[PDB]
């Protein structure tokens, strides 16, 4: 789920 991971 995004945003929140590394990659957001």
């Amino acid at each position: 789920g995004c945003p929140x991971d590394p990659w957001c």
